[PDB]
């Protein structure tokens, strides 16, 4: 629940979130103005991705809590990609998300869940469930076709900021459908209650309180925080609590030493997210953006 272990980890571990982290960012080509161009053009940045086919970009702007992002194959890793974001600002939805009202409702109110997977309590922000509604109203038949077309390809949902409460729940959905998905969120703030937290933890680690400190070969689930992100901390109501398990990035800047990537135990941690102080918290938005990768923007 809460603890102050730590671990670190292996260059390999290291690149694996570097590259959630890139496909993430890529996520905002999407917005106007921008798209990610046919197989996947979106300046040199999707260059780090030669073999990645692009099945369809999204984007919805008429709510706060709508969504944008992609999906797409990938050839060579033999995945299918599902990358989510905020189609609004990052300011205008922290600032909201941070001076508002949180209210909670339970999840089986969301589609593609049912009272028989989720426990009575599980209990997520109101504003979240209408990002997962959007993502999947969106692209959820779509995504159904791809996953018939690719079925021996790995699920792997990611987003940065809104996009990545919006992944964690479009992951639960998956992995609650008889899927098999990997989840890796960056800068996601706190989704649901108690309640919510310890399900998620028997859903992708068996058990209550995990040991989510190794990057194992059949581990799914990532929170990527990182040093002066007041977001992960976000909403501040009591009510809120994060499931297990955090990958600090304790570092002020993009491109951290492998060292100083670490990994967290529990759903609260002093010696990560959990411990932002005021100093640290200055650089409300430039503390978001730091990701191995700087996030929110795209060629």
């Amino acid at each position: 629940y809460t603890s102050t272990e730590t671990s670190h980890i292996d260059q390999e571990s290291y690149n694996f979130f570097e590259k959630y982290a890139r496909l993430a960012n890529i996520g905002y080509c999407v917005g106007p103005g921008t798209k990610i161009f046919k197989p996947f053009n979106c300046g040199l940045q999707c260059a780090h991705f030669p073999n990645v086919e692009l099945i369809e970009e999204f984007h919805d702007p008429r709510l706060i809590f709508d969504v944008s992002g992609y999906l797409a194959v990938d050839h060579a890793s033999k995945q299918i990609y599902l990358v989510i974001r905020g189609t609004h600002s990052l300011e205008d939805v922290i600032t909201d998300i941070r001076i508002m009202q949180a209210p909670l409702t339970n999840f089986d109110l969301a589609a593609q869940i049912s009272s028989t997977a989720t426990c009575d309590d599980c209990l997520v922000h109101n504003g979240f469930i209408q990002s997962y509604q959007n993502t999947y109203n969106q692209i959820g038949p779509k995504l159904d076709s791809v996953i018939e077309q690719y079925p021996d390809y790995q699920i792997a949902v990611t987003g940065h900021s809104l996009g990545g409460a919006a992944a964690l729940l479009f992951g639960i959905n998956l992995k609650v459908n008889g899927h098999d998905p990997l989840v890796v969120t960056l800068g996601q703030p706190i989704v649901g209650n108690a309640g919510f937290a310890n399900w998620v933890d028997k859903l992708f680690f068996g058990q209550e309180n995990p040991d989510v400190s190794k990057v194992s070969k059949d581990r799914k689930l990532y929170r990527i925080t990182h040093r002066g992100d007041i977001v992960p901390q976000v909403p501040f109501w009591d009510g809120y609590q994060h499931c297990s398990g955090e990958v600090f990035i304790d570092w002020p800047l993009i491109h951290p030493p492998l060292s100083n990537v670490v990994m967290c135990q529990g759903q609260s941690n002093k010696q990560c997210s959990a411990g932002n102080t005021l100093l640290q918290q200055v650089n409300v938005i430039g503390n978001h953006l730091q990701y191995f990768v700087t996030e929110g923007v795209c060629g």
